[PDB]
Parts: structure tokens; sequence; C-alpha cells
């Protein structure tokens, strides 16, 4: 889909997360929930808080 940058810099907590690092630039996978996007950062999928990346499309 759509690009979004990190903003922050983001361990996962859970199993469904992914770790990401500020300035990162990811492919928005899944943006139906407001509070967790699905993102794919690298060669990973899983979710980050939506309100840590922004859209940059």
């Amino acid at each position: 889909k759509e690009l979004v940058l990190a903003l922050y810099d983001y361990q996962e907590k859970s199993p469904r997360e992914v770790t990401m690092k500020k300035g990162d630039i990811l492919t928005l996978l899944n943006s139906t929930n407001k509070d967790w996007w699905k993102v794919e950062v690298g060669d990973r999928q899983g979710f980050v808080p939506a309100a840590y990346v922004k859209k940059l499309d």
C-alpha cells in the first residue's frame, strides 16, 4: 500500500508487534484500527502504534 515514516523508535512488546527505528520508511499494510497499524519494516510485518508513524503517500 502506502508508505509511512517512523517518527519514533519502537521495540515490539507482543508476538504480533514489530520493531522500528525513527527515520524508517515502512509499507502501510492495514490501517483499519485507530490505535495499531500493521506495517512492514524491512522484511518483517506486524503492528506498531498508529500514533508513532506519519503517512507520506
